[PDB]
RNA sequence: UGCUGUAAAGCUGGGUCGAACGGCCUCUAGUGCAGAUCUUGGUGGUAGUAGCAAAUAUUCAAAUGAGAACUUUGAAGACUGA
């Protein structure tokens, strides 16, 4: 990793927590909604029921919020934005945001690999 | 195209597009849908399916026309039967 040193990165649950019957009903979208129903198999938890979003999944308050490669991302929308990410360098790296002109979006990156800032999304546009 | 969050969700690559829009501190509410034989609009399977079967009955040729079972004219065969 060439960002600060951290613990190795677990995620206890990689997949998506989709919405029961999301895959039975096109009106019913694959945001995740709690079961309330009375009688439901899946709110009751019977064995192979999907499984359901609990805080014991939560992630390790070290490896939180970071990327694969280590890094914090912060959204920068011009190029005084990156002023905040000048000490934290090697703990943050910089998101150009997507209705950023193609004109801008060519000197955010230009400041940011004068200033040392990692850039997630360096090439759209 | 991926990233972040246990999650509600947030952000991002590509395509499309054409005039407005967002972050944060607060305020406010006509603020979150899968159901209500819900409302309005739209669309399926059914399905090229049920069917298009009462009132005796039509046929040959020519003309017209891009095209004629169905139009016009002629010839015939019929019917209504005062
Ligand atoms: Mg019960
Ligand atoms: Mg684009
Ligand atoms: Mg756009
Ligand atoms: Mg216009
Ligand atoms: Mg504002
Ligand atoms: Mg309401
Ligand atoms: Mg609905
Ligand atoms: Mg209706
Ligand atoms: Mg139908
Ligand atoms: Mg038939
Ligand atoms: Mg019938
Ligand atoms: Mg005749
Ligand atoms: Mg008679």
């Amino acid at each position: 990793a060439t960002s600060v040193p951290h613990p190795k990165i677990v995620k206890k649950y990689t997949k998506k927590f989709k919405r029961h019957h999301s895959d039975r009903y096109h009106r019913v979208a694959e945001n995740w909604r709690k079961q309330k129903g009375i009688d439901s198999c899946v709110r009751r938890r019977f064995r192979g029921t999907i499984p359901q979003p609990n805080i014991g999944y939560g992630s390790n308050k070290k490896t939180k919020f970071l990327n694969p490669a280590g890094y914090k991302v912060y959204l920068v929308k011009n190029v005084k934005d990156l002023d905040v990410l000048l000490l934290h360098t090697k703990s943050y790296a910089a998101e150009i945001a997507s209705s950023v002109s193609s004109r801008k979006r060519v000197e955010i990156v230009a400041k940011a690999k004068k200033l040392g800032v990692k850039v997630t999304n360096p090439k759209g546009k």
